[PDB]
């Protein structure tokens, strides 16, 4: 299993990995989804170091060559006297939790792995969840909403990666759908208070841009 | 004064130069706040054509090469035949009624100042302008919060246009102040049901990245 001091080396790698990155998947957000991530690990009393080392890393992906990522993460894995079990674990929990495979079938997962998707999709919801959504689309350059374009119900992960949809869209295509399908527990409470906030948002947004 | 075909023309002109925006002053934008423009300016009996004009042309002169932009506004009212007068009033507005100005000290506007104004900020708050606004930074890289910075309080038209505030700073030092400087009465009014969506946002947003 996973070390202490091999943990740090992964932190350490993911954090550089992200820095400059201005799309909403810096250090904060790396720290808190760790914070996050480490809190949750106890109330289901998961294997710490192995979560927070996917927790890490799971942004490292996602990346402009995804398979350059990929490699790269293994050499540093290597180098750090990772042991191919602590490896194919993470990568377990890290190749399995994002939302877009989620349109690929709901491919069941670790119990640390459970912990790290809460953890990321905390993040991801509720009013830093509003502001990191946007961040990013202008960061993008995408289009924040088009009352022409409906909210694509039934999509592929190859659609949802590739075709661009509207910042507004992604709360109902996804950022709408994440507090039930929280893993943990303590996440679900935590998902309730972080969902009032979009529609606050969203419904908000709709009446003014009507109303003008 | 401006001609209904002039008037036109300067709309081609914005929408034109506005295309590729990807900061939040496009196409959408440039009508939200034409369409809030014409309410207000007929609400108080305003000049229409001037307003309208100068609201179309506010933003597009965001530029990387401001006098570039400025000589080429020119090029465009001289190309159809606006009068001197009539040119003056356009950068009369356009050029002092930014916030980043009023630093400077307090400047007094037209009506149809006041009303391109007021159009402009009405489009800076409630849910969009919290779009709008996270939207900006996702563009340029700024970031978005820092417990270590807080909102600065006595800026200067070279501080606040220089250095880089955080995001949510910016409804602090701006955003949350709009509506009590509204100067139209149609729109102190608008400006009223537009502050507590952005109040929650800051609240929400702070109360989540504290709580993590």
């Amino acid at each position: 299993m996973i070390t202490e001091t091999q943990l740090t080396a992964i932190q350490t790698y993911a954090l550089q990995k992200l820095a400059h990155d201005h799309s909403g998947h810096g250090r904060d957000h790396l720290q808190r989804v760790n914070r996050l991530a480490r809190r949750l690990a106890k109330d289901e009393g998961a294997n710490l170091n192995l979560t927070l080392a996917a927790a890490w890393l799971h942004d490292v992906i996602d990346m402009a060559n995804p398979a350059k990522a990929h490699q790269d993460l293994i050499v540093q894995l290597n180098a750090q006297n990772v042991t191919a079990d602590d490896q194919t674990a993470i990568f377990a929990i890290i190749d399995h939790m994002s939302f877009s495979k989620s349109f690929n079938g709901p491919q069941k997962l670790s119990l640390e792995g459970q912990v790290v998707q809460d953890a990321d999709r905390l993040d991801a919801i509720g009013a830093i969840g509003i502001a990191r959504a946007l961040y990013y689309s202008g960061h993008v350059g995408e289009k924040i909403y088009d009352p022409a374009i409906a909210p694509r119900e039934h999509m592929t992960r190859e659609q949802y990666r590739h075709q661009p949809g509207t910042a507004i869209n992604h709360f109902y295509e996804k950022l709408f759908k994440l507090a039930a399908l929280m893993n943990t527990d303590t996440a679900k409470a935590l998902a309730a208070h972080r969902t009032a906030v979009m529609h606050e948002f969203v419904d908000q947004f709709k009446a003014e841009w009507t109303a003008d």
